[PDB]
């Protein structure tokens, strides 16, 4: 059931925004372990006294790693007179965003038709307001309202290049990295209590819940009109016989926030490959591998989708598999992205539903909790 | 001349400490563009609470980088039960630094024979205490004075790995990268006066003025005993034709602070090779080189020194020369660590006054100001 109920025109995703103590550091960071190029700037080279910001894209998927100078090289500016290429950033706001939480997501951006629309609508239903809509040299407009903790949704329209008074980066400095990561398919939030987060997000979005088909979380898909904005948020169950990572990360990072961003490979053989020959040397690390059993496992449940051979690939590369009712999910995590126990990503590719292909194709691997703990329990009988 | 008036026992350079917002991001940053290998570290899997710290080396040269968790972690901690490492760290002081700061360099330190007694007698002689000497298990006592700025001078001594709480890392973590780099050479302080601050440092330490045989600056350099520890320090040269790059430093670093550290390399032209490969992908950039003129200029100046294939090496990667009347120095510098035009780094290597080579063998490369001023109008006349 997709009632269509979004209650403003929404594209897709367009970008995401760290917030950093450091953006050079961090985004040279992440060029190099996920494959990502360097493609705009805004800084001091491009007259931004008040913040850094560094985009790197691959296909589709945008990053951008934002950090504060010292105020002291605009303390005579006004907001009339900014040279900030961002609107919305404050100093003051990130600096306390990553005192209390740490390197972490500050928006989730996505593409609409009319970002003032957008923003009154949301508004009106509900929306906390954090920065009220800026056109931007009269070709973009960008306004932010509240998702969760200190988490914005971001919108963003285009008259008709990422931002005016971004430039372009050098051809030297751009490097052609590309590992086969092409767009991001879902953003997910941790939040204390799950049920009051969904009533206000479809409150304000008119986002629907995404059919789905005792591990320490509840969790709970909103998705647009053609179901390719998803946005997972989850909340801990307590009580539980290993403490709820969801619990974890609460504590960790003071708070609600993003959890994990979910990153579409056109071939996650590929993706994986060359990110895991990048973890020891600058790169990411994953999450331990399932055990064999799992693997073996994978015959009985979606031999239909997957030769011998490309099972044989995913334990190669410790490749966790789901299948629901119409397609099947290829999925990996990473280890955290930082210090702290927070926020992780994950690499995904989708089979099936293909009418384009329909979006969340698949799920998002709930079945892979009992899966692995099956697996688990068999392969300590095997031993 | 040299009175090796050191009031009291200075070994080698034993480490450098970066202060941080996310130490992972840096520090595999540094790890990939420097060749350094992950070592040690002490963070939440060792038991700290307080702080995420990772050791990275290089043949005998350290650098740490450490940020601070939140500070919930550890609230009902007290100094006498802490479970941080380095008991010198604290939450408030390091968040402070890096907002005035950005990423730099936050201790300078240097093994001693008794940090204890370096301690006290650097303040009985002037020094500004900074934390008083811990003994760590019984085993490392670690003190700090202040050296100019919020940058420490820290003392350790060692009654017999790198420091107690921290644990070597894992294999699997622990690629081997080397690039050639393999010990701190010296470390360059820039400050508005640059007579207060040397006799101040001079005043606690006993660090002779160490020989030297319009351009923004001026400079002087102390040094140990056996002018193994070498720190030279910067003012600005107001009202000149180009600004001070010194006089940049202190606005964007909001005041005096650490300027470059010069790595020592067993063999510069592999290490530039390295580092030059990984620039565009997660490494680190160098400045622009000469023009040819100034590789032209070689000839009649260290042709006795080096060959012309020698010489052509030096010109395919970057590489300035200089020669006082003792030794010949190449030397490489990088653009600014981070997002702020502040810390940089340099790389070395020193030919000649053997004996061991005799600490800062060729001087610190002033002579490269002129000779670099001239190659460039000579390059203009060329063209
Ligand atoms: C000493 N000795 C030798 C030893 C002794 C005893 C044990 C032992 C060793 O061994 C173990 C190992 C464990 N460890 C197994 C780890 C299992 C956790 C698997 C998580 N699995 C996912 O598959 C998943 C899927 C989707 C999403 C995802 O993306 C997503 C969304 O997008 C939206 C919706 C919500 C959502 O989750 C996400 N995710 O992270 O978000 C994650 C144990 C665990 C529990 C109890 C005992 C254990 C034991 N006994
Ligand atoms: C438009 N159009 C086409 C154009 C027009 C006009 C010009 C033009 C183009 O072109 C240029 C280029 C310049 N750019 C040349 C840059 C020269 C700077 C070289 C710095 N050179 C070092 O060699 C060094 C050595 C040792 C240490 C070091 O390590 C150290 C220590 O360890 C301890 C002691 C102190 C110390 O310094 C360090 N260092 O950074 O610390 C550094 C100009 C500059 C000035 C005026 C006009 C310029 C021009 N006209
Ligand atoms: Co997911
Ligand atoms: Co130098």
């Amino acid at each position: 059931k997709n009632p269509k109920s979004d209650k403003f025109k929404v594209k897709r995703f367009h970008h995401i925004e760290f917030w950093c103590g450091d953006a050079t550091n961090v985004a040279r960071r992440f060029s190099w372990g996920l494959g990502m190029r360097f493609s705009a700037k805004s800084d001091l080279s491009t007259g931004n006294m008040v913040h850094a910001s560094y985009l790197l894209t691959s296909g589709d998927l945008r990053f951008l790693f934002t950090a504060p100078y010292s105020p002291s090289l605009s303390a005579g500016e006004i907001k009339p007179t900014t040279t900030a290429s961002i609107p919305s950033f404050d100093h003051g706001s990130c600096r306390s965003f990553f005192s209390s939480h740490g390197l972490g997501v500050r928006a989730v951006a996505i593409e609409v038709e009319d970002a003032e629309s957008a923003f009154s609508i949301s508004v009106a239903n509900g929306a906390i307001p954090s920065s009220p809509p800026i056109v931007l040299n009269e070709a973009v407009t960008i306004a932010e309202v509240k998702l969760y903790g200190d988490v914005v949704l971001r919108y963003v329209s285009y008259k008709a290049e990422f931002l005016p008074g971004f430039e372009r980066v050098e051809d030297a400095s751009s490097f052609p990295l590309d590992y086969g990561i092409r767009r991001l398919d879902h953003a997910v939030g941790n939040v204390p209590e799950l049920g009051p987060a969904l009533t206000y997000v479809a409150g304000f979005t008119g986002f629907h819940q995404f059919a789905e088909f005792e591990s320490g979380l509840n969790s709970a898909v909103l998705a647009s009109n053609d179901e390719m904005v998803l946005l997972p948020i989850n909340e801990p169950v307590h009580g539980t016989k290993r403490k709820s990572q969801i619990q974890t990360y609460l504590e960790h990072n003071e708070g609600a926030g993003l959890q994990h961003l979910a990153l579409m490979s056109e071939d996650i053989f590929r993706t994986l490959r060359e990110m895991r020959k990048r973890s020891s040397i600058g790169g990411f690390d994953f999450m331990p591998s399932p055990p064999p059993t799992y693997y073996q496992n994978l015959k009985k449940r979606v031999g239909d989708v997957l030769s011998d051979d490309q099972i044989k690939e995913c334990e190669e590369l410790g490749i966790l598999v789901d299948r629901d009712d119409q397609g099947t999910l290829l999925q990996i995590f990473t280890k955290p992205l930082g210090d702290r126990p927070t926020i992780f990503i994950e690499i995904i590719q989708r089979v099936g539903c293909m009418m384009y292909q329909s979006g969340g194709c698949g799920g998002f691997g709930k079945g892979n909790f009992s899966e692995l703990f099956k697996s688990i329990e068999e392969y300590e009988k095997t031993l």
